């Protein structure tokens, strides 16, 4: 590992508190794409001009045209990326990617199959996986590993700031942290193992009692996830305690009850990470005649990573997060 004296920041747009995306340039001249930076995955992909227009998501998104890039290098190996929310399929290509001023030669997926559900709901075009090579489909070197290889970054770390919505939507710092977006000190939690941004969780409290994860559990710290998620079983118990009602894809409370809900605490490392109802309820009205969604849902993550909780944007909004590759740990500080 070679270290430089450079930090690079990526400005993010906050779409409805669920999607936080930045811009990347691909090829020569650059073709620009809106992308989510996801610590829960390790591949880079954007939709391809080779995507049949029968996929309406390809009609509505920006497409990479290899035929317009003089720096493109063919590969063609088939790739399928199976996310918990949906799947994309396509093939590998190589080109120059610009992210926050840094330019890097990167192998990425050109997606030719992009299902209308959920991708018609994506404000972003593609994803930049911020995970480790161990989780990369096709053993493709992830972009942060390629950026580290350049020996320009001051530190082998990257940090996320997600705003709560003229205001900055969010910010990723490659090579450091931005003290303008946090306060107090970082408290670090070591990874269970290298290869996954996952830490041990010692308990989940709903009110003053630890009713969940009593004997310990896992927490994936997932920047690409919109919500906090737990297994169906853990979430059924959490929601029972909140008095929330299960719907198809989410949980709801009567809008008037939203401000009465208890605090939820996540026991990580030596500290309690507390969210008040204002942090996890999408409070759209105070009406006793309307239902308000919660920013916590059930998601059964399969083994070897799962069963696990995932601390997505709901969590990161309250806690500025540093992902430390040099020391295999995650730091949290109160977001400012
Ligand atoms: C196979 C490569 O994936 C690895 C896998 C491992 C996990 C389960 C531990 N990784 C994952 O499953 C991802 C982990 N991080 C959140 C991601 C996400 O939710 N996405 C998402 C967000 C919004 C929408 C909208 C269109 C509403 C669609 N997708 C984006 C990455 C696509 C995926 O769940
Ligand atoms: C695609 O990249 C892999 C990885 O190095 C390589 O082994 C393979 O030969 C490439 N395929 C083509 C056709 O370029």
């Amino acid at each position: 590992l070679t270290l430089g004296n450079t930090t690079s920041s990526v400005i993010l747009t906050n779409y409805m508190d669920t999607q936080y995306y930045g811009e990347i340039g691909i090829g020569t001249p650059p073709q620009t794409f809106k992308v989510v930076f996801d610590t829960g995955s390790s591949n880079v992909w954007v939709p391809s001009s080779k995507c049949s227009r029968l996929y309406t998501a390809c009609v509505y998104h920006k497409l990479f045209d290899a035929s317009d890039s003089s720096s493109y290098k063919h590969n063609g190996t088939e790739l399928t990326l199976r996310y918990s929310t949906g799947t994309v399929s396509g093939f590998l290509s190589q080109d120059i990617i610009t992210v926050g001023g840094i330019t890097v030669t990167q192998m990425f997926g050109e997606v030719t199959e992009m299902p209308a559900l959920p991708f018609m709901l994506a404000e972003f075009d593609g994803v930049v996986g911020m995970g480790f090579i161990e989780q990369a489909i096709g053993r493709v070197t992830p972009i942060f590993d390629n950026i580290i290889s350049q020996g320009v970054l001051k530190e082998d770390v990257f940090s996320f700031y997600y705003n709560r919505d003229q205001s900055l939507g969010g910010q990723i710092v490659l090579g450091g942290s931005d003290p303008q977006h946090y306060e107090g000190n970082f408290h670090y939690i070591n990874l269970i193992k290298t290869g996954v941004w996952q830490i041990q969780m010692k308990g989940v409290s709903v009110g003053s009692s630890t009713l969940l994860c009593e004997d310990g559990c896992l927490a994936l710290v997932d920047t690409g996830a919109s919500y906090i998620s737990g297994s169906t079983s853990s979430i059924e118990k959490l929601m029972e305690a909140l008095g929330a009602k299960k719907r198809l894809f989410d949980y709801v409370v009567k809008c008037n009850e939203g401000p009465t809900l208890p605090d939820i605490s996540f026991h990580l490392g030596g500290k309690e990470y507390t969210l008040t109802s204002a942090d996890y309820v999408f409070q759209e009205s105070y009406s006793s005649k309307k239902l308000c969604t919660l920013a916590i849902h059930a998601m059964d993550i399969p083994p070897p990573t799962g069963p696990t909780w995932a601390l997505g944007a709901t969590f990161i909004r309250k806690f500025y997060t540093e992902f430390d590759r040099r020391n295999n740990r995650i730091g949290f500080a109160l977001a400012r």
